C-alpha cells in the first residue's frame, strides 16, 4: 500500500535539502534519510567514525564500511514502513538512497579502484544477495528521482556543508562517482541482478541552479510524476 | 518440534568426528556441520581463502572472517530445520557449535587479543544482535555436548589432522580458547546477553582418549542426556 520511491544523488548534490521540503507538500509523504551522523559515530543499538576511517585508509575500510552503511539503511526503511504510516490514506515514503546504489554505486566503484579485494567484493555481493531475499520485496521501488548536478557542482557544496569527514574527496572520485549515476539512470545502461529495475520510472531533476530560485518548478515536477506512479 | 543440540569443542577436539557417528544411531537425527572448506574457497551462493587470511594476518581479517563465518553457519543451520527433518517422527537436529560460541568464545578471544578494535567489536555485536533477533528464535538451544579435551591433545589432533590453514596455530592461542570454554561450559560463569543459555542442559564429554575405545561408553551418555530432555 505505501508507495516507496528512491532519491538518488551525487555527495552534495542537494538530496538531504531536497527531503528536507517535502512533507510540508502532504501530510501522508515521510522520509528515510541516510544516517550519516551515527556513521560517524559508531554505537550499539564516543565510538569509532567509520566513514572517517573509510576516506583514511579506503583499501583497510571499506568493506566494513559497505557493510555496515547498508545494514543501517534497511533497518532504517523497515522501521519507517513497519510505523504509522501504515495508517494513513495515501502513503508515500522517499528514501535517501536505496541499496541499489550501496552496491552499483559505491561498493562497485571501491572494488574497481582496487579498496577491496576479491575476496572481500564476493563476501560483499553474496551478503547483499542474501539480505534483499529476506527483505527486498517489502522494500522494492515504485519509482526512482535522480537529482543530477555535476561532479564541480557537488565539490562546492561538500565546500559549503562543512562536513568533516567529507573536506578531503577529490573531484576525480566524485567524477567516478558522476558518471556510475549516469549509467544507471540517464542512459539506463548499468546491469543489475534485480530485473524490475530497467522498468521502474525515473524523474530526471537538473539541481545545478540555486534551490532557492528553483524550488516552485521542482515541486510541480514532483507532484506530476507522483500522479503517474 | 525439533529438538536442537550444539556439540561445543576446541580446534581439533573432535566435533566432526564425534558427528561422524551419530546417524547410524537414530533415522531421526540430522547434523549441520561447520562449513569449513567453503570458508577456504570463497565462493557466491577459485576464490580466496578468508580462514587463511585470518591466520595470516588477524589484526587485518578477523572481523572479516567473524561476520561471514557466522552469517554462513546461520543460513546453513536455517536450511535445515526448514527441509525434511521438519517431517520426521522424533527429529533431533545437531550443529557442529552455534553463533553463541562465533560471538562469546572466538569474537571475544580476537577482540581481546587486540585483533578487532573498538569499532569492529561494537558493528560485530551490534549484527550478531539483530541476526539473533530475526532468527535466534527459531535457532534455540535444547541441550549443549561439550568435548572437553586438553589444549595439548587439541594441538597434537591439528598436526593428526592436515589441515592446511591450521598447522600454524600455536598452543597459546588454543590455551586461551580452552579457558574460555571451560569459563562457558563448566564453571558456567562467562555472561552472555542470552539469558536461556544459563539454564541449558549441558552433558560433558573427556575425549582425550582415543576414540575407538572410548565410543561406547560415549554413545550411552548421548542416549540417556537426550531422554531428559
Ligand atoms: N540546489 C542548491 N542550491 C544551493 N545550495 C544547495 C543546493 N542543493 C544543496 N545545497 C547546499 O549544498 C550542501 C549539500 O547539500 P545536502 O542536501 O547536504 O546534500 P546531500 O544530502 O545530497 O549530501 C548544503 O550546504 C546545501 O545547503
Ligand atoms: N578421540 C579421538 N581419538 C583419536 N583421534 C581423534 C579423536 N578425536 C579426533 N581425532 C582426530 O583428531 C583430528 C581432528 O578431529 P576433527 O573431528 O576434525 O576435529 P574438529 O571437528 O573438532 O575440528 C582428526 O585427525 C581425527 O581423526
Ligand atoms: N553505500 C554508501 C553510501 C554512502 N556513502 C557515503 O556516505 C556519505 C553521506 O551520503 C557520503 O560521503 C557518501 O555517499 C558511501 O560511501 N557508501
Ligand atoms: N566463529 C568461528 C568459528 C570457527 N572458527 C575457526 O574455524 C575453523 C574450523 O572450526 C577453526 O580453525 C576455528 O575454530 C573461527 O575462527 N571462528
Ligand atoms: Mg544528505
Ligand atoms: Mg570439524
Amino acid at each position: 500500500r505505501i508507495k516507496k520511491i528512491s532519491i538518488e544523488g551525487n555527495i552534495a548534490a542537494g538530496k538531504s535539502t531536497f527531503v528536507n521540503i517535502l512533507k510540508q507538500l502532504c501530510e501522508d509523504w515521510e522520509v528515510v534519510p541516510e544516517p550519516v551522523a551515527r556513521w560517524c559515530n559508531v554505537q550499539s543499538t564516543n565510538g569509532g567514525n567509520v566513514l572517517q576511517m573509510m576516506y583514511e585508509k579506503p583499501e583497510r575500510w571499506s568493506f566494513t564500511f559497505q557493510t555496515y552503511a547498508c545494514l543501517s539503511r534497511i533497518r532504517a526503511q523497515l522501521a519507517s514502513l513497519n510505523g504509522k504510516l501504515k495508517d494513513a490514506e495515501k502513503p508515500v515514503l522517499f528514501f535517501e538512497r536505496s541499496v541499489y546504489s550501496d552496491r552499483y554505486i559505491f561498493a562497485s566503484n571501491l572494488y574497481e579502484s582496487e579498496c577491496m579485494n576479491e575476496t572481500e567484493w564476493t563476501i560483499y555481493q553474496d551478503w547483499h544477495d542474501w539480505m534483499n531475499n529476506q527483505f527486498g520485496q517489502s522494500l522494492e521501488l515504485d519509482g526512482i528521482i535522480y537529482l543530477q548536478a555535476t561532479p564541480e557542482t557537488c565539490l562546492h557544496r561538500i565546500y559549503l556543508r562543512g562536513r568533516n569527514e567529507e573536506q578531503g574527496i577529490p573531484l576525480e572520485y566524485l567524477e567516478k562517482l558522476h558518471y556510475k549515476h549516469e549509467s544507471w539512470l540517464l542512459h539506463r545502461t548499468l546491469k543489475t541482478n534485480f530485473d524490475y529495475l530497467q522498468e521502474v520510472p525515473i524523474l530526471t531533476l537538473d539541481v545545478n541552479e540555486d534551490f532557492k530560485d528553483k524550488y516552485e518548478s521542482l515541486v510541480e515536477k514532483v507532484k506530476e510524476f507522483l500522479s503517474t506512479l
